[PDB]
C-alpha cells in the first residue's frame, strides 16, 4: 500500500515535522505521513493529498487551480504548478504588531487576505480589519528562521508582491519578470518629469533605471541576488514607485511595509530586506533627496553612518547638495564659503519687478527625471518649457527667411558630422582645434562644390557657428575636435528645455535652510596630513573634521588658491589643467514697455544675426525674461571671442552697445531707453572666474572622471567640473554633490 514519511522531500530541510499548511482536501496528512511532503521553504509544507486536491483533474478544487493557472500563463512568464499556485493562492498571510515595543511577527487565519489597512494597524490577537496580554506571547519559532541566508537559499520559488505601486507603470513587462504576481488583475497624478523606469528595448534617457536587471553597483551590495534579482527588483521598483508617489516627505521603513504584500514567510525576509535597500538608495541618493528635510532624532540614515565630520567648501550647488545630503543622513556638517552669499554661479537678482532675472544659471536642459525637476515639484514652483520658434532678426530689422536659418543650419551640422567621422581613428596626441577643423572642412567643401553664400547666408551660418561657441563657454580654437560633445556618449536627459523662472535661488536656499554655513571664510589651505584634516582660511581661522570635500570652480582649481598638503598628484593636475574654464556673461535690461512684442510676437526669445564673423556672439540672442507677456525685461549673451572684447568697457559702454544693437535690430521703429541694467563680470569674480568647463584640444572627457576620485578616503571633490556625464550645469553639479555625499557616507 504505497509509501509514506514523516520528513521532508528535500534533503537538509531544517522543518524535523512537516505540517499541512494547506488542509485543502478532506485527507490532508495535517502533521503526520503521506507519499510526499512538498517543500515551499524550511516552515511551509503540504501533504501530496491537498497537492491532488488541486492538480488531478477528478478532485474538488480543480476548477479553482485550472481557472488560475489560465490567468498565470497568460499574463507572466514563469511556469504555473502547484508550488507556484499555493505561494500565490494559498499560504496565509504574516503581519507585524504596529504597536511600537512590540513589533512581533504574527500568522493571520486563512479567509483573512492582507490589506495595507490591515499592515498599517493589526496589534497581536485582536482581530484584524477592526488589553495588551497578547504581546507578551512568543512569536512562531519559524520566524526567527527566515533572517538568515540559508532560509532564502532554501526558498523554492521567490515572492512575487500583489498590488505593487509599481505595476501601473510597469504595464509594458511581464509582472513576474519585475517581481509581481501575474494572477493580480491590478500614470495619473504623479509629476510628468518622474519617469525612473525604462520601457524594454530603450536607452538612453539618463537617470532611468530598467525595471527587470539589478545594476552593477547594486549586485556588489546584493550580490545573494544575482542569480535571482526578482525580489530585490520588486522592493526597488516599489521603493522608487512610492517616492515619486510623493517626494515631500521622508520615506521610511515603516511607510514601506504596508504596501509589500505577499502570502508566506518569504514576506517577514521582503520587510527584512526593503529595510537594508532603503537605507542603501538613500545614501546613493536615489530617493530621500532634493530639498527634503529633516529634524533631529529623524535622520535618514542609521546611527552607523554618523561617526564622522565633514567639512565642504564653497557653497554652491554641488558643495550645498551635499551638505545637505550629509546632514539629512546624520553626519556633522560645516560649509566654508569664500563670498559673502551662498549660490556660487547662482545667483538671482530679484530687484526687477515681477521678474527674477538670473546672473548665472536660469535653465534646466531636460527635465525628465532631472533633480531639478524633482525639487521645484518638492518646493512647488513652475518651470516653463521654451518655444520653438526664434526668428533671426538682421542689424537692419529685416527678418531672416527661416529657410536659410534652416538650411545654414544643415550645412553647420554637417561639418560637424565630418568632424565626428575624422576623429574616429584619432588619439589625443594627433587632436586638432575643432574650430580650425571646421574652417578646414568649409574651406575644402566651398572650394570642391563650388557654391557660393549670400552675405546673409555667411551670416547667419556665422550666428550658429556662434551658439557653438556658447555651448562650450569659448571660441572654438580652444575646444577640443576629438572630445567636445564627449558627453553625448552618455544617457542624456530627455524631455523639455525650460526656463526656471523662480530661478535657482529658490532651490539653493532650500538646501542651505539650517545647515551651518561660514560665508565670508575662503579656504586658504588644507592639510590632509595627521589625524583629522586641517582647514584654514584666509584670515587665520582654523577648522578641524575627518573628511573634506572641495567643491570650488575649475578655474580656481587650475589658479592653485588653495594649497594641498600634501600637494595634488600630478595625474590629477594634469586632468586638471586639460581641461578649459570656459566664460559667458550676460546683460539684463529693464523696458518702461514691451517695445518688441508687435515684432517678436510672443516668441521666448530672438536671434542677433552678427555682421561679421569678428562681432560673432556678441548679443546672439535676446531672452523674454517674462513668460506671461506683463513685464519687460530682456537678457542677452556674450560669447566666444564677443567676451575678450569688452573686458576693457565699463558696465555704462556695454549697455550703450547692447542698446545700439537693439536698436537696429528694431530699425523700423523706436526703442526706449532702458531704465534698469545690469552686466555681469563673472570671468572677473576672484572665486569663480569662468561660467562652466569644456575640454581643450588635447584633453579627454576621462578628465572629469580623475578630478572626481578622492584622495585617501579623505579628501574628495565635487562641482560641475567634475561630473564626465554631466558637465556645466547646476544639474551635474548638484549630482556630483550628491555622489560624494553617497562616496563619504560609505565609510
Ligand atoms: C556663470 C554662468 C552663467 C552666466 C550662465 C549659466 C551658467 C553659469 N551655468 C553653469 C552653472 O551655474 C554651474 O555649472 C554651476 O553653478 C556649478 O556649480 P558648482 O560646481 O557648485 O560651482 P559654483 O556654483 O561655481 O560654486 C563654487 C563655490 O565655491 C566658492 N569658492 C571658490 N573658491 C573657494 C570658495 N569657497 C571657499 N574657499 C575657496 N578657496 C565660490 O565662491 C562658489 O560659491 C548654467 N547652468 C545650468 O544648469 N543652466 C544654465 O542656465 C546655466 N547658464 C546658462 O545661462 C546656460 C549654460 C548652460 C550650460 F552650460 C549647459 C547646458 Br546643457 C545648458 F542647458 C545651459
Ligand atoms: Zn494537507
Ligand atoms: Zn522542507
Ligand atoms: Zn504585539
Amino acid at each position: 500500500s504505497e509509501k509514506k514519511y514523516r520528513k521532508c522531500e528535500k534533503a537538509g530541510c531544517t522543518a524535523t515535522c512537516p505540517v499541512c499548511f494547506a488542509s485543502a482536501s478532506e485527507r490532508c496528512a495535517k502533521n503526520g505521513y503521506t507519499s510526499r511532503w512538498y517543500h515551499l521553504s524550511c516552515g511551509e509544507h503540504f501533504c501530496n493529498e491537498c497537492f491532488d486536491h488541486y492538480y488531478r483533474s477528478h478532485k474538488d478544487g480543480y476548477d479553482k487551480y485550472t481557472t488560475w493557472k489560465k490567468i498565470w500563463t497568460s499574463n507572466g512568464k514563469t511556469e504555473p504548478s502547484p508550488k507556484a499556485f499555493m505561494a500565490d493562492q494559498q499560504l496565509p498571510y504574516w503581519v507585524q504588531c504596529t504597536k511600537p515595543e512590540c513589533r512581533k511577527w504574527r500568522q493571520l487565519t486563512k479567509e483573512i487576505q492582507l490589506t495595507p489597512q490591515i499592515a498599517k494597524t493589526y496589534r497581536c490577537g485582536m482581530k484584524p480589519n477592526t488589553t495588551s496580554d497578547h504581546c507578551s506571547l512568543p512569536e512562531d519559532l519559524r520566524v526567527l528562521e527566515v533572517s538568515n541566508h540559508w532560509w532564502y537559499s532554501m526558498l523554492i520559488l521567490p515572492p512575487l508582491l500583489k498590488d505593487s505601486v509599481a505595476a501601473p507603470l510597469l504595464s509594458a513587462y511581464y509582472p513576474d519578470c519585475v517581481g509581481m504576481s501575474p494572477s493580480c488583475t491590478s500614470v495619473p497624478g504623479m509629476n510628468r518629469y518622474f519617469q525612473p523606469f525604462y520601457q524594454p528595448n530603450e536607452c538612453g534617457k539618463a537617470l532611468c533605471v530598467r525595471p527587470d536587471v539589478m545594476e552593477l553597483d547594486e549586485l556588489y551590495e546584493f550580490p545573494e541576488y544575482s542569480r535571482d534579482p526578482t525580489m530585490y527588483l520588486a522592493l526597488r521598483n516599489l521603493i522608487l514607485a512610492l517616492w515619486y508617489t510623493n517626494c515631500k516627505e521622508a520615506l521610511t521603513p515603516q511607510k514601506c511595509i504596508p504596501h509589500i504584500i505577499v502570502r508566506g514567510l518569504v514576506r517577514i525576509r521582503c520587510v527584512q530586506e526593503v529595510e537594508r535597500i532603503l537605507y542603501f538608495m538613500t545614501r546613493k541618493g536615489l530617493i530621500n533627496t532634493g530639498v527634503l528635510s529633516v529634524g533631529a532624532d529623524q535622520y535618514l540614515l542609521p546611527k552607523d553612518y554618523h561617526n564622522k565630520s565633514v567639512i565642504i567648501i564653497g557653497a554652491g550647488p554641488a558643495g550645498l547638495a551635499a551638505a545637505r545630503q550629509l546632514h539629512n543622513f546624520g553626519i556633522k556638517v560645516t560649509v566654508l564659503e569664500a563670498k559673502d552669499r551662498i549660490g556660487g554661479r547662482v545667483w538671482d537678482d530679484k530687484s526687477f519687478k515681477g521678474v527674477t532675472v538670473g546672473r548665472g544659471a536660469q535653465i534646466v536642459n531636460g527635465c525628465i527625471n532631472n533633480p531639478v525637476a524633482l525639487m521645484c515639484e518638492q518646493l512647488g514652483i513652475s518651470m516653463h518649457k521654451f518655444g520653438e520658434r526664434c526668428d533671426l532678426i538682421q542689424e537692419g530689422g529685416r527678418i531672416t527667411d527661416p529657410t536659410i536659418d534652416k538650411r545654414m543650419d544643415f550645412h553647420f551640422n554637417a561639418l560637424l558630422d565630418v568632424v565626428s567621422e575624422w576623429r574616429k581613428d584619432k588619439t589625443q596626441l594627433q587632436d586638432v582645434p575643432l574650430g580650425e577643423k571646421i574652417e578646414e572642412i568649409y574651406k575644402a567643401f566651398i572650394k570642391e562644390s563650388g557654391i557660393q553664400f549670400s552675405e546673409l547666408e555667411g551670416q547667419v551660418l556665422q550666428f550658429h557657428l556662434s551658439n557653438l561657441e556658447y555651448a562650450c563657454g569659448s571660441n572654438l580654437h580652444q575646444v577640443s575636435a576629438r572630445s567636445w560633445d564627449h558627453n553625448e556618449f552618455f544617457a542624456q536627459f530627455a524631455g523639455d528645455h525650460t526656463l526656471l523662472t523662480p530661478g535657482y535661488s529658490v532651490i539653493i536656499e532650500k538646501l542651505a535652510e539650517g545647515l551651518d554655513i561660514q560665508l565670508k571664510s575662503p579656504v586658504q589651505c588644507i592639510d590632509y596630513s595627521g589625524d583629522e584634516v586641517q582647514v584654514t582660511t584666509t584670515d587665520g581661522t582654523g577648522y578641524s573634521a575627518q573628511k573634506v570635500l572641495v567643491t570650488v570652480p575649475l578655474a580656481l582649481l587650475q589658479k592653485g588658491a588653495i594649497q594641498f598638503n600634501p600637494p595634488l598628484s600630478e595625474k590629477k593636475m594634469k586632468a586638471i589643467n586639460s581641461l578649459g574654464a570656459g566664460i559667458i556673461e550676460k546683460i539684463a535690461l529693464q523696458f518702461p514697455y514691451r517695445f518688441w512684442d508687435s515684432k517678436v510676437q510672443g516668441a521666448d526669445f530672438f536671434g542677433h544675426v552678427p555682421p561679421s564673423a569678428s562681432k560673432r556672439g556678441l548679443f546672439a540672442v535676446f531672452y523674454d525674461m517674462d513668460p506671461q507677456k506683463k513685464h519687460s525685461v530682456l537678457m542677452s549673451v556674450i560669447a566666444g571671442e564677443a567676451v575678450a572684447s569688452v573686458r576693457t568697457l565699463d558696465d555704462k559702454q556695454v549697455l550703450q552697445q547692447c542698446m545700439a544693437t537693439l536698436r537696429e535690430l528694431f530699425k523700423e521703429q523706436e526703442v526706449p531707453d532702458p531704465t534698469k541694467y545690469f552686466v555681469t563680470r563673472w570671468s572677473t569674480d576672484p572665486w569663480i572666474q569662468m561660467a562652466y568647463s569644456f575640454v581643450k584640444t588635447g584633453g579627454s572627457g576621462e578628465a572629469y572622471d580623475i578630478i572626481a576620485e578622492d584622495i585617501q578616503g579623505t579628501v574628495f571633490f565635487a562641482g560641475e567640473a567634475t561630473n564626465r556625464h554631466f558637465p556645466q550645469t547646476v544639474t551635474g553639479a548638484y549630482l556630483s554633490g550628491v555622489r560624494e555625499a553617497s562616496k563619504i557616507a560609505a565609510f
